[PDB]
């Protein structure tokens, strides 16, 4: 498949180290659609060119430059930096369905029966399940939506101060309306409800099928023994991402 | 409606608070439908005779008699005997359909609506959202449905030692089948998520119908100041409890 692709993001080498495993792990799995990534001149020469190397398509999108539709919302409302280049997804047209991915996600199983999907199809959000996790979706590139979202962020931002609730603002049907539009959570396992829910990740968790390091510490923050091949229920997944890391991207990086 | 009703449950005098709680608020919204409520032996005849003002009936379930069905399940899976005891909610044939609700949830508004959705339809639990919250449901009373429960019951018990786990495995269809199965989480706003998820409390919080204290602590482990009428984001929710059992309740009990 040539104009479907996975598309995730990264605006500094922090994340560029979660795009780069998170497109390892889609490769791993042989997925058929294409990989892309949307950075910006923040990212060094070392990570883009690893990116480019595990990516087919890298996007640079600089809201900071006033020659992007986004410069202009940025100056008044700056809370949504992240925001504003990640609505940059919808003006990809040169892919006709997409499943955005946040950078610090990992796939475990091939996804790509995701694209059998509509938009705007997501997992439901723990905490407050009528909203839907806007890390991983299937939407429709389109410069017609990618205006709309632009203009209701300049409008009126969004109530959680980040794309998830100008997203659910947007696509505010998903609680009530098409059942196919909620992702299974395995698709979306925020690793936190390791935790909240146990039992239920017992029963469940074996099948999960992307992991979600939803929250303040991600993979890079923790410390890797490549002897103990283990970080220093959550460290399963944790060392799945380092032994991708270590094992394919840290060699990528010294080229 | 004299076929339709909300039932609750309690196996003891704490429980027996929050189950006149919750009918009071049923009342105080004027439900055009019959309210019920489970109770054991274990209830005293104080609570009792009050229950018996509030609903409209009051049924006695005692599964540590060998007489009872759910029994024999009793003495093999001891961790069940609450969900055993709450299963007798299917066997109130005398009503056509009945909206189950936990007897530490409190009514904010009429919910009567919820008499138009069809077996089994429940809200998203927090923590892992693929799976409902047993604490409000609506369902169909039906010996044959009670059975079956029992026999997944006695032969392979809930994943997660409570009703929960037993109910998701049993409507599996739930997260995948039916969006009107999903109950808006308005229906089931448990306490917890106003922590957890707060701007999005902040947003839609306000149109909260139903209450739900899950978790450890319940409104009756609370002080209440009935000076200043407050207990010593969740006090709002817990003082509305304390002011319908201080101001209701509590009189009800002193006859
Ligand atoms: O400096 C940054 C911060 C974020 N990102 C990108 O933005 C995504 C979202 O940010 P992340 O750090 O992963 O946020 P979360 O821990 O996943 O959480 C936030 O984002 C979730 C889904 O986007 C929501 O469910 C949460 O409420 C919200 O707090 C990341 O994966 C990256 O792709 C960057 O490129 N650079
Ligand atoms: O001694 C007891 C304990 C419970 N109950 C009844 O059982 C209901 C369920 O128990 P509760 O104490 O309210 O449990 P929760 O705090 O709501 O939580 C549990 O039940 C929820 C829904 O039933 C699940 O979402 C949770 O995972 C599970 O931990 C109560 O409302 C009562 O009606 C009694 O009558 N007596
Ligand atoms: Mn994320
Ligand atoms: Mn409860």
């Amino acid at each position: 498949m040539t104009d479907q692709a996975f598309v995730t993001l990264t605006t500094n080498d922090a994340y560029a180290k979660g795009a780069l495993v998170l497109g390892s792990s889609l490769k791993q799995h042989r997925t058929s659609r294409r990989l892309a990534v949307l950075t910006t001149p923040q990212v060094s020469d070392t990570m883009r060119k690893a990116l480019e190397i595990v990516f087919d398509e890298v996007i640079t999108v600089d809201i900071l430059d006033s020659g992007d539709s986004a410069h202009l919302t940025l100056m008044k409302r700056p809370e949504l930096g992240v925001t504003l280049t990640k609505l940059h997804c919808w003006s990809l047209t040169q892919y006709s369905k997409c499943v955005f991915m946040d950078a610090d996600t990992l796939v475990l199983a091939n996804i790509d029966d995701l694209f059998e999907r509509e938009e705007l199809s997501a997992a439901p959000d723990p905490g407050w399940p009528d909203c839907f996790n806007s890390g991983v979706f299937v939407y429709q590139p389109s410069v017609e939506t990618y205006n709309q979202l632009l203009h209701v962020a300049s409008e009126q931002g969004s109530f959680d101060g980040g794309d998830q609730g100008l997203l659910n603002t947007f696509f505010n049907s998903w609680a009530t309306t098409d059942i196919r539009k909620h992702l299974p959570f395995i698709y979306n396992l925020s690793s936190i409800s390791i935790y909240s829910y146990l039992p239920a990740f017992k029963a469940f968790g074996a099948n999960a099928k992307v992991v979600h390091f939803l929250g303040q510490t991600k993979p890079w923050n923790y410390t890797y023994d490549t002897k103990t091949k283990s970080v220093r229920t959550h460290p399963q997944f944790l060392n799945v991402w380092w032994d991708i890391f270590t094992t394919s991207v840290v060699p990528l990086l010294q080229q």
